[PDB]
RNA sequence: GCGUAAAGGGCUCGCAGGCGGUUUCUUAAGUCUGAUGUGAAAGCCCCCGGCUCAACCGGGGAGGGUCAUUGGAAACUGGGGAACUUGAGUGCAGAAGAGGAGAGUGGAAUUCCACGUGUAGCGGUGAAAUGCGUAGAGAUGUGGAGGAACACCAGUGGCGAAGGCGACUCUCUGGUCUGUAACUGACGCUGAGGAGCGAAAGCGUGGGGAGCGAACAGGAUUAGAUACCCUGGUAGUCCACGCCGUAAACGAUGAGUGCUAAGUGUUAGGGGGUUUCCGCCCCUUAGUGCUGCAGCUAACGCAUUAAGCACUCCGCCUGGGGAGUACGGUCGCAAGACUGAAACUCAAAGGAAUUGACGGGGGCCCGCACAAGCGGUGGAGCAUGUGGUUUAAUUCGAAGCAACGCGAAGAACCUUACCAGGUCUUGACAUCCUCUGACAAUCCUAGAGAUAGGACGUCCCCUUCGGGGGCAGAGUGACAGGUGGUGCAUGGUUGUCGUCAGCUCGUGUCGUGAGAUGUUGGGUUAAGUCCCGCAACGAGCGCAACCCUUGAUCUUAGUUGCCAGCAUUCAGUUGGGCACUCUAAGGUGACUGCCGGUGACAAACCGGAGGAAGGUGGGGAUGACGUCAAAUCAUCAUGCCCCUUAUGACCUGGGCUACACACGUGCUACAAUGGACAGAACAAAGGGCAGCGAAACCGCGAGGUUAAGCCAAUCCCACAAAUCUGUUCUCAGUUCGGAUCGCAGUCUGCAACUCGACUGCGUGAAGCUGGAAUCGCUAGUAAUCGCGGAUCAGCAUGCCGCGGUGAAUACGU
């Protein structure tokens, strides 16, 4: 029985760590630090989707450099939101981070939101061959070396066995030098927490030195 | 409609009946048409009118007959007459056969008998036994008797209506086909009843009984053997005379006739082309076998021997069970045969084809699978988990590998869910409304404690008062809680099948379809790996490689690491040095690269050099769609149900560790290759600031004291142990082994009694290599000797890594 992190699995070896800090003499207040910021932009990512939140230790001072799809749906109304939050994020760790924001354009090639909003694009009573052919052709269209997207289990009620991975192209799923993004989410619908797991394998770089 | 689904009669001969070659004259009996009668009304239909329309009524029509009487046509069926010849028959000449009935004869072989020869077994089987044999068997030699069947020719050969028919000869007899073509002139085809034949089993009588052989006897195999097997053995098989009249009586296909592609056999003939011959070849029949066009079909398949295409006639079929059963008849000596229902009940039986599974079916292959060796387990004491029994509770979860040294990477309290007791009910944790306050702390008492009372105590960072702001308290319900139930509501995650090599799709084609094809065939590999053919062409996940480590180096770079080359000591320790070793970055190096071949050239495969390393170098990470409603609501989250002044929350003690018993995995032993000591030598890896702890002294001892140093390639943990050199034990429950249990200490902690380990003295169970059975293992491997670490105050015989000693075997499937 096999399944495997595809993005714990490329990471260190052709992925990058998504968490990058000094370590010390004391990993723990970093470790539950960079869980509370990523819990900090999971609850102010209500409905901006940052893809990714990568925090930075910096002698006392955070540097939490937030990925976000659209630029100012979390870069506030020309720095309003996010000096808020951002002050406030530094009276709720105790360090003063000046946090940046970033432009994820090209949704297709972003995992975490475009299979998490396929999902909540799903949890508004969409159907599932609906969601991820909808999906597949957003982010299936997008421009991807090949996504496949699947929303695994209770779907429909009842025999709640229901895996339908819906997706086409080529997959770097044991090329172990493919470097996919593949990540997923949780929606929770009225008839259970129905989730649905999408990578998409975007291309490889090749491998030279000088 | 009838080859396989229900349905061809077992087969023939025949009366009645049903159907019938071509020409020609008549006939109207059918066939068809015209005229009259009659088929009443009401009704159906068409066309109008009347009840406001409609239903309805009325009027006007139509149509309805093997209908009569009667007039025509003569094409077709028929009546009658004349004809003709291929149909069918006779003739003439050929050919052929296990066609039949009766009689006679012949061998090969078995049994039995008589006698010679000879000895101790013969026989049978999977292995044996029953049985036979010293009373002379088997075998072998000779001779005799009797029955049954005829080997070789012999063959999807021949003949027959079918069942069937085989040594050879004779009598009596039927039939088939060929050939011209003398005659006859449709004299034919089918045919319900009726008649007759019909394997083998049976049935009656009388013969015959050599082999075979139900029932029966014995022995074997099995738990059982009224069977399979073996040794015997009655009826029967054989004959003649009579009855039986069933079979998968099969080609599961009724008979007759006409037509419709081809090839290739094979008998029985004929004509012929040259051929004395012979022989080849064509044409031709008749019969029979294969291969196949059209066509048929549900598919398999049939296909000039149709299941094609049409005609004649007979028989059979109307879902399965009930049930070919009952009842009634006919026949039978019987046994039974023919004929042959029903009540109830069910929505399926059934034919073909596909996909998978199965197989104690076959083929090919692989893997510690088996074989080959090593070392174990199951025997002993002990460590842990499970079952069970107990309990107030012995918390929940896992139950074939995949449950059992599992969650557990740590149970004295906490852990902890479970028990007993004392407590609180917006509550231990959070948001919200109001509301006061900065909150809280620090001691005392009572209590084992949670708590309850005091005293001591607290009494803001920002406004210009309204504040802002957590904190705490209260009300106050919205709420909060559940390690409750549901892993058959779930997400997520994980095992195995398994690193085994498969698992699918787009397009195309086939096939009515499901499906298939690719993916199969030929090799070759560990591989659906690669190559080549191929009605397929492509791609996806898998395989591989990419990643890390591991043995070879280069280059960079030398500090705490290394010390050649110099001085230096107890000490790389210290001026010195960066050669070597080592450290982590970039690379390089191995890819069938190269050579000899093998091989259908290709694929791969055998062998060799060279190199540190050779045919995926060694190892790791990586686990395909799917299976198991496999594991988990108790890591977490989550649909529903249920609890809530208690299934919630707080505290003390207990339990999770109990114990007639069976297991599961390991430890330590049973011992001389050993046991005790003395001395010496060899590692690698990891951790260490809430920490490691040097040296010094103290204590046998475990450890204590203080304290340099180390935020660590420097210092500490640290000394490795198995191993080598001497003393000695000497075969025995012991100078082996070690539990149990007692006294006596240390360390850890709030506290070691349930329940931490270690040490001292004493004690010295059981064990002398462990049953049926079962396990892991392909070389630095098994096995074995030690070290470090995660948990962690303490708590390892587990778990995860690390190094040391260093094997045997793989014949083969």
């Amino acid at each position: 029985g096999q399944k495997v992190n595809p993005v714990g699995l490329r990471i260190g070896v052709i992925r990058d760590w998504e968490s990058k800090w000094y370590a010390g003499k004391d990993y723990a207040d970093f470790l539950h630090e960079d869980l509370k910021i990523r819990e900090y932009i999971s609850k102010r990512l209500s409905d901006a989707s940052v893809s990714k939140v990568e925090i930075e230790r910096a002698a006392n001072r955070v540097n939490i450099t937030i990925h976000t799809a659209k630029p100012g749906m979390v870069i506030g109304k020309g720095g309003s939101e996010v000096e808020a939050l951002r002050k406030a994020l530094n009276s709720l760790t105790g360090k003063r981070v000046h946090i940046n924001i970033l432009e994820i354009k090209r949704a297709d090639l972003d995992a975490q939101l475009v299979a998490d909003n396929i999902a909540r694009q799903l949890e508004n009573r969409v159907s599932f061959r609906r969601a991820q052919k909808q999906q597949i052709q957003r982010t299936m269209r997008a421009g991807a070396q090949g996504v496949k997207t699947m929303v695994s289990g209770r779907l429909g009620g009842a025999d709640i066995a229901r895996s339908e991975y819906y997706s086409e192209g080529t997959v770097p799923l044991h090329t172990l030098r493919a470097d996919i993004d593949y990540a997923t989410s949780e929606a929770d619908t009225t008839y259970g927490k129905l989730g649905v797991k999408v990578w998409i394998y975007r291309g490889e770089v090749l491998p030279t030195k000088k």
